[PDB]
């Protein structure tokens, strides 16, 4: 019902993003404490899916294409809680690229911390263009984690997912962890390299569900490894069982998989004129020499 046509910033080109993908990267280097030493790439991948995961199809409110997670009521959302880190991260790269939209910053954040954290290429567009205050959506559309698959799957249908892009998209929580402070759940084993691990380890650990200091309950291993009901749910759903399969006995297919289904995510609501750049696939720093 809404249309947000994509608008290229006056007179951008491939090589002004490429530019605010180094800053975001070599900031990522830079950062190396922050979680522990997990570093900013987990939170600006969780940020990027944040601010995506408020579409709904049916009208196309929400999505990335507005930047609105900078106005209070989405920030403050409590499914956002943590995310102000990512936020703060990218103030000074847009102080330093005031030209870029919120949205195309939220979303480029997200596909430089895969592609740094040596995940796979994410083809990235620009031309999401900020929209007023009132455009932010309302909180409530971001998932909950204390539910089982029938959830999951209809949840996804809002975002316009089928269950092979609900499971490839799950793997992203490969990367960093929980934080009780932030949503009830105790952060287990953390990494900051992108890897098919999320579904060796949904397959190969021995679970088992137990309560966290919070009162929530979560899957936990005896190697130190957690999940939460949602994800231990794709392994308790037949169909879903069969896809995170896959993607642990095939590395390539699942980056192929994610790939797509996280540009996706972060396309969704936005029309790309017949006249729009093509997808930018931006080099990593490694391939750059940087
Ligand atoms: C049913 C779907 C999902 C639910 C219930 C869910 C839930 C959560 C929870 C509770 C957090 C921890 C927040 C905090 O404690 O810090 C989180 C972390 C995270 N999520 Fe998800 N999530 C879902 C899907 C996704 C998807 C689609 C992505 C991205 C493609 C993703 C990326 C992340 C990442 C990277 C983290 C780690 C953040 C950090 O370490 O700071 N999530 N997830
Ligand atoms: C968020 C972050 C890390 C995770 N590991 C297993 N499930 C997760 C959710």
């Amino acid at each position: 019902t809404l249309v947000h046509v994509a608008s290229v910033e006056k007179g951008r080109s491939y090589e002004d993003f490429q530019k605010v993908y180094n800053a975001i990267a070599l900031k990522l280097r830079e950062d190396d404490e922050y979680d522990n030493y997990i570093g900013y790439g987990p939170v600006l991948v969780r940020l990027a899916w944040h601010i995506s995961g408020t579409w709904d199809k049916h009208d196309n409110t929400g999505g990335s294409y507005g930047g609105t997670y900078r106005f209070k009521k989405e920030f403050n959302d409590p499914s956002n809680a943590g995310l102000q880190n990512g936020f703060k991260f990218l103030e000074p790269i847009h102080k330093e690229f005031p030209w870029i939209s919120s949205g195309d910053l939220f979303s480029l954040g997200g596909v430089t911390a895969v592609q740094e954290m040596q995940g796979p290429k994410i083809p990235w567009r620009c031309g999401r263009v900020d929209t007023p205050e009132d455009t932010t959506p309302d909180n409530g559309r971001l998932p909950d984690a204390d539910k089982d698959a029938g959830y999951v799957r209809t949840f996804f249908q809002r975002l316009n997912m089928n269950d092979r892009e609900v499971v490839a998209l799950m793997g992203a929580h490969a990367l960093g962890k929980t934080h009780l402070k932030n949503s009830g759940y105790e952060g287990g084993g953390a990494n900051n390299v992108f890897t098919n691990e999320f579904y060796l380890n949904l397959l190969n650990e021995d679970w088992k569900l137990e309560k966290n200091d919070a009162n929530n309950e979560q899957w936990d291993s005896k190697s130190g490894y957690m999940m939460l009901p949602t994800d231990y749910s794709l392994i308790q759903d037949p169909k879903y069982l069969s896809i995170v399969k896959e993607y642990a006995n095939d590395q390539d297919k699942f980056f192929k998989d994610f790939s797509k289904a996280f540009e996706k995510l972060l396309e969704n609501g936005i029309t790309f004129p017949k006249d729009a750049p093509s997808p930018f696939i931006f080099k990593t720093l490694e391939e750059q020499g940087l």
